[PDB]
């Protein structure tokens, strides 16, 4: 494609999602998580030139974080926390941008991926009550 | 919209809506009032370049205030708003860092956070009553 | 004007002062404060090409600090501590210059202003036994 | 050659492996380890333009970490923790990249190697239930 | 003049001194102080191309510090500690140079001046048993 | 020579060694040490274009560290810990390279040398059960 | 004098005078010995470039030593000597920092200090017996 697909980490459960838009990049991303379950539960994404909110999961966590991304702003550091195996889950995400902005959502107590970097174009994975699995998508 | 970038308004749906914005103008001063009692922002005042008027919203009942004065060439390079999410949400805190290494920290960051768009601060929008129900920043494009 | 007026922070009390000189900038500023009251009590300013000391307040504090400012030296960082409201006071001042000089006077327990920056031209406010309120004045 | 072979550290046990691809570099590396044994147990590698997973060891650890490596991204810092001698094992790996990405797997309580640096081309060693020994391979 | 006169800080007591030499700058300065009185007691200065030691005060303190200054070396940071008022004294001096050298003499428990900076040309003040008052002198 | 010989630090005991190779530099160095004796016991060196391991001492320590050195990589900081006198020993070595790699072996509770720096060409000293004395050798 | 800068000799008037200097030579190595018992320097050794001789003064009775090796192009950019002042004075400590980021710290800094001239270290001068009574550094002009 014109795209780099980072590994989807977590389990095989939930309903698949792919959030990507032709000629579009992510302008906003929101992560919801709980202290009760130490999991991500819900993600929302907006793309440039598109008022629609693309949402997956169940927003039942007691915390959320939003990162807004300027048009020229890239991801220079990216860590996803997860529980591995078929019954796995995403537990946490840390993003750092080319403008020194960062967010930290959830927990990093089991497994980690340090992903590919670049301009964040989309996300892919599976979600039900929780985020079962998450992979980032970048421009080439 | 072709001149402005609207950061997400974070917090609840309550209070009276406000938009503090002036044509050809940017914010020269912003004041945040907050309480240790409620751990909320209660009151915001803004001045714009070439305008002696003070634009105020909320109830200045907090025991703390912070003022940031912004030089004409000074931009926001880092911006975090703390809030309680949901319909009955509130803004709890704001942290701003400028291109000249100035910063302010008001209030509390214990629940939800937004790391916003950056640039030249043109205005603010949201809702306020006794508290700041919700706050969104506005930047020049 | 030729001048930028920073917000006067503190209360409405004391006797007004405005210390400014045409074609002049502050060459020296002195702050007097007490541990007993945790307030500024007295300020003195000198201007270039002027031997006069312009003083306001009551110099009853147990501490003073002086900053001398070279002709080409600007203020790049300025924080004033104060108690807000009609019965407010200035409690503290921190200044940092373009030559890496700094001073710290008094206390920062309640409210703070981070002011405009530039060439320090004057001060304005009110003073009696204490510094009720203080605003810095810069060259435009 | 076109390759720099870092010292294989650990013991003489397990089944030998050499994972390298001519005109290929590692795009992804995964380390599995346990708190129970404080050892690495399993490694997987993928090469650019190749969906096949090269795996060695037994993935029985309770933790894994993945590092994804951009095509232009090199290793600038590399530490392997191991137990020395014939009955040795690899206990840990830390990698830092030219883009400021890092991973840390396992434990560093006995012996350490700080390896050669450069573009990670492959791995070599021996593995059974555990990673007995590991050496990194770089482009010249 | 060719000179910048920093404020003399401390009291009105002791015998006046001015140490300056035409076309000359300070090559060496020594400060003597006591733990008993927490005051400066004695200062000695040497100038380039001049073997004479210029001394004032009474060298009765239990500590001394010497700063030697290279011909091209300027003062980039200067703080004098003092007790304010007519019966004041100098308690301390801190100097930092353009070559990253620094000295710290005495105590800074009451009042402070952050002085003008530049090439140290001389000193002026009053001294008896102690240093009553001190001002630095720089080239323009 | 073409060589700078750092001071051999430690005692006069053990069997002398000199590890150098014409037109060669050290590509790998290993230090073995014990918590029991808080001494270095054994050193191994490899040179570029030479598969031979040059070893001295007795590898009886419970720890080892290896530093691999890229062909263009120099030592920018070097500290050797030792026990002084005729019955002295080397207790520790810390090396930092031009690529930001470092190793720390053993203990620094007694004496220290901060050595010459540059391209590490060889080592010289004496060794028996312990490393009695160690000196580094650099290119001019 | 047309080739050398003499830093002040600090400490007392006691011990046997020494001057360690070699024409067209600079210090390639310097060793300081000191004690926790007396909190003094006791012994100094110096080597010069192109000279296998060790120049030593004092009594090496301290429980600590440090050595600084100096590359031919390496200068001193920071230098502090700790001492006890007066006729019966002593050197208690030395701290050196080089143009290549090397440093040593020997002994104690509890009484008096000199921050010296900087440059290429050519030699040392002073007095020594059981202790280092006094020490002055010598630099190339
Ligand atoms: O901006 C927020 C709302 O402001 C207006 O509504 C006001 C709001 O004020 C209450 C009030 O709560 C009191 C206690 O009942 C409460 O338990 C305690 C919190 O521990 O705080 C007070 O003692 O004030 C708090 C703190 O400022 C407010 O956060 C809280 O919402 O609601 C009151 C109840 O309806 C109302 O009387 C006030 O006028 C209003 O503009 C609304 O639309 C805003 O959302
Ligand atoms: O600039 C500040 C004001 O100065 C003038 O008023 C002065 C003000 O001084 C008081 C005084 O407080 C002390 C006692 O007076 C007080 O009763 C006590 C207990 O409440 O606390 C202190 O001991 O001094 C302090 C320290 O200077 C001041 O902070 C405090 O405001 O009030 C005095 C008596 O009412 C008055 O005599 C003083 O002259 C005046 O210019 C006023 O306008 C200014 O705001
Ligand atoms: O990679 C290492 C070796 O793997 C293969 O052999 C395996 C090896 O496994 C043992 C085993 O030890 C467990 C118990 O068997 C042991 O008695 C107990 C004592 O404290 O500790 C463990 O519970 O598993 C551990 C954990 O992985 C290993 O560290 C340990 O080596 O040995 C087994 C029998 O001796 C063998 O059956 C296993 O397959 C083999 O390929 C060998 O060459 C490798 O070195
Ligand atoms: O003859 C000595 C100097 O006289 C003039 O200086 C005066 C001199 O007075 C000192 C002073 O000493 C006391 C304290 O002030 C001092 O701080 C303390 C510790 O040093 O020790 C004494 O207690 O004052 C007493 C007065 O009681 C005098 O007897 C004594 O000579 O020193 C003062 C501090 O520098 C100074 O202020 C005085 O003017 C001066 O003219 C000088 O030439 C003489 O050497
Ligand atoms: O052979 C005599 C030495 O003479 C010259 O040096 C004298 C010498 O005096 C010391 C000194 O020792 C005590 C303390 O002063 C010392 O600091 C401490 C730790 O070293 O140990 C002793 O307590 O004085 C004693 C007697 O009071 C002498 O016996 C002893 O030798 O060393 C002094 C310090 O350097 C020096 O100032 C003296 O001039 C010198 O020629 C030396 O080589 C001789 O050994
Ligand atoms: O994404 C998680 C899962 O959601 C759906 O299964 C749900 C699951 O909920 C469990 C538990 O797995 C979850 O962590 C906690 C907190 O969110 O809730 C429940 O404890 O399983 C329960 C019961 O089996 C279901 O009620 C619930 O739907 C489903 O879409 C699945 O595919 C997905 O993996
Ligand atoms: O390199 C040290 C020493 O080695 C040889 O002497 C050995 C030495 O062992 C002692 C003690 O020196 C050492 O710290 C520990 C740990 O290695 O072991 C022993 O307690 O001294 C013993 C005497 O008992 C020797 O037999 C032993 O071989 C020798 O090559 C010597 O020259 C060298 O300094």
């Amino acid at each position: 494609d014109n795209y780099i697909y980072s590994t989807e980490v977590g389990g095989v459960g939930g309903t698949p999602f792919t959030f990507m838009q032709e000629s579009g990049t992510i302008t906003s991303i929101k992560f919801n998580w709980s202290d009760q379950y130490k999991l991500l539960h819900h993600i929302e994404v907006k793309f440039i030139n598109n008022a629609n909110i693309y949402a997956t999961g169940d927003p039942k966590g007691n915390h959320e974080v939003i990162l807004e991304i300027d048009d020229d702003e890239t991801i220079i550091g990216s860590v996803i926390g997860y529980k591995k195996g078929n019954d796995g889950r995403c537990t946490g995400v840390k993003l750092t941008t080319s403008k020194g902005k960062s967010i930290m959502a959830g927990y990093f107590e089991e497994s980690l991926i340090t992903t590919y970097t670049g301009k964040l174009a989309g996300i892919k994975g599976g979600a039900g009550s929780d985020i079962d699995r998450l992979g980032l998508i970048f421009l080439k």
